[PDB]
């Protein structure tokens, strides 16, 4: 939880394609000193992993859509079971248990407007305990970065 | 739109921090032969870039919250203004313009439940055009991966 | 308004590509007798015209979307002017002045989810007098026939 | 995806009832040379078919009305059932499955305002799954053309 | 252009509604024809259905019913007859003079007349919300009645 | 209030065209006796007058439509203007000023849906300072009686 | 009610920890005199007791959340069960049974948003015959005083 | 794991809330330490902020306030301070003991106490709906109070 590392944190999420060469340079250390420090950050918990970003506008997935799901609270394992079922599906980026008129907010991604339809009713609406599902297609995404705010 | 490149992609996202040789190790290729190919993907538009994923639990953003915002269609630049004004605010991660009741959906991470009350109506409600702002706090984030679905085929 | 013509009406909208050869045959007359009758129906008002149907799933227009528009009643020519402005736009199949929470129901058609966005705010939301616009994209069209019901 | 075929299409829709030669008259082609080409479009999938457009004002369908229907998500076959049950009803023209509040949008033409009250709750409300049905009658239809947008280019 | 409604029967109708107690004799004078021909005339109108009946008008102020209020009933459909069950259930309460099934955000527009506000509050819910399956209700108390005439528009040409 | 009177009113309300010889038989009294009572029952102000009921469907007013009208909150006088200016309009059968999200509620009848579109805007929207105007066509007028509730006890 | 008493209550409500020597100075009377009054003021039942106010933020209860709970309309006894079974739950600060779209309203406090997710479902959803359960986290508790309104006049 | 709250100050707190009039002496006995050390102890707690103050509890039944009702206020945002203007405006009416700004379908959850139903009806609108810009309101009358304790949860370990 050292403060000096915060720089190694921001730059790292800024360009995962930065080896000790440039990573352990812009910071203010040598290719070994803190490069072993950013390594410790990978185990400490900070860095959970690394990944590359892509533009679905290319790979069949140029269509993003959110889905509000409201399932009827029946058996105590209502959510527990749901979560341990929705995760087993990769065609859905996110999913959160919120508070209000609905319970979950899935963020599924698909190619065409036709694809999504097929996703729901076949599996999405086939999830355990679902009762109502309001679909919201995004006509324009103006911001999307899992990057946090490191000072 | 290549074949082997697909596995390349799937591999890079399954693990971004990979060495040149390792990146072309279990893919079915030779070191020098195919490891720089990724550059054409980065030049064209396949690879948008690379980034590290940190745990918001161990950083100053332990709390997450969504918001349904509705912009008042006053001037045609109603949307244009919102967009070119919400980006500057690093407090919010994802921002979308959807169809339906509300118009925008913002996924924001405020360190504390109060911080959000602060973010809201001090830099949030004061956004270019806005009628209502229904907020939905997340009690349990169960899935969160910006990873797409690359399928060999 | 002859009854016997109703058959010539249904078949005609059933296959516009039916010349006197087959059209003036299935009915029960000769290639001349009523073929001159279906001609009269074209002037009488019944037949307004003929057209061919296509599947946008091919030609860039595989994305259909409805838009509820609610404009603030300001000057008496509020609708009059609107209608004499929205018609001058071809990228919109239908448009009706309804009664209720909103005033109009446009049926615009476009290629990608990105196209539509560009349509609105640039022109759609630029229409004279508009104040609120709720967008509804169709994820699945299960029926679409301008065909009426002739008995 | 041809060039001249585009003008062909635009012409056919601008006027379906056209003779073989006339269909290839002002397009920039010769009679026999290009008039049967349309067949490949009809065989492939470009031309869905031809139809005549009659005035609902002079027929027994002078009145038009839209309806926002919401189906209750009970069984996954909730949609499948609605679909394979609304087609059989020739009383309704267009039926769509949209996203948002309600789920379906039906454009129907009932001869008289009463006829609709009849159509509704006698063959309408009794459809496979349904919670609410908000109706919006049309006071003035200003635009109605199934014509698409073919642009030369 | 049909209907073919007698140029004279029209005036008859307009007259009867304008005044529902007019004598046939005077009536026949106001329309021209002899008394007898007018009687079997209004009769054939009162027969067909053009005329549903006659009634007297009372002052909603001289009798406990001064307060007039409108209500909007948006009910939940779930028994393909709900609109019928509801309808054939509001015809039993004289405390409501008009019930209509309109399109839009709500389904029913009711016109109710009660003496007090608390008289309405009573009618509301204790008999109103309890009506055949209904979600919520919007209430609009009349502040002033500028126009109110059940008179139709007979085109006496 | 005289019970026989209250009974006269009721009977009369049920049907006023009835003869005194009949109205007398109902209340159980000689013709003249209460016929002079129904007379004073008028003069006093209990009976605003008599009228016949006509079926709109048979004539020309099958389309009954209620309109919700709101006025500009600017000049306060507008309302008083609106009032004495909306009575003249024959097509407007009833107009009430209520308290709530809107200001007035007009009950109008017309033949064609077009007729309405004509009324609205050519004269309806041109009314003394009008802001909003929401329309509600009726699908079924399940009840319409100006009859009050008199208790014959 | 004695004005001095009503004044004693109020003063006491404002702050009860104050000494009698002080509470006596406020009401303008010798210590003993009304100190015996505040005593009978207790015994009678006007004062349910005394308590200190603690800031939740400082301790561990910065997340205050209200939950709307509905029960199964089956067995009527459930409610009586729910009641005497929900009091034991320390995390549930307040529970009221109201009339409306839902049955109860519980005010609970927890440290982490996780803590809530834990409560809800592990014990909260396991309550005596519960049907629906809508949660409402609070962003700002702008007012919280069990103080009543006593009129010192 | 911080805060570092004295194992003894905790019991102090729990005690003070359990009973707000306890004598310091008795208090010091209940926690162990001598009276004096306990006094400058509760003081440093009453100083920092752990303790906001002391109050007596009155019977909402022996005083006109028997009826308790909850209301849900969903207001319209349009003056980026509306939430502040509203908040700093509900703190002037003692007839409302709890006002919270929660997420979801509505914005405010208020807890109001009035003697009569008509007393509430009065508070409602005449002072309620008139509050700093608010759309509509939902009302929930308490039928029975099963649990009600402002007591927090001090972990005396």
């Amino acid at each position: 939880l050292d403060r000096i590392d915060r720089n190694i944190l921001n730059e790292l999420q800024k360009d995962g394609r930065i080896s000790n060469v440039e990573l352990s340079k812009r910071v203010g250390l040598s290719p070994t000193p803190c490069l072993e420090r950013v390594r410790r950050l990978e185990r400490q918990g900070f860095i959970q992993g690394y990944t590359a970003l892509l533009n679905p506008h290319y790979l069949d997935a140029s269509l993003l859509v959110f889905v509000e799901i409201t399932l009827n609270r029946g058996a105590p394992d209502v959510f527990e079971q749901f979560n341990t079922a929705v995760q087993k599906l990769e065609e859905i980026q996110e999913c959160h248990l919120v508070s209000g008129d609905f319970d979950y907010l899935l963020k599924t991604r698909v190619p065409d407007m036709s694809a999504y339809r097929k996703l729901l009713g076949e599996t999405l609406l086939r999830l355990p305990g679902v009762n109502d599902t309001r679909t919201y297609v995004v006509m324009e995404e103006v911001k999307q970065s899992n990057r946090l705010v490191i000072k």
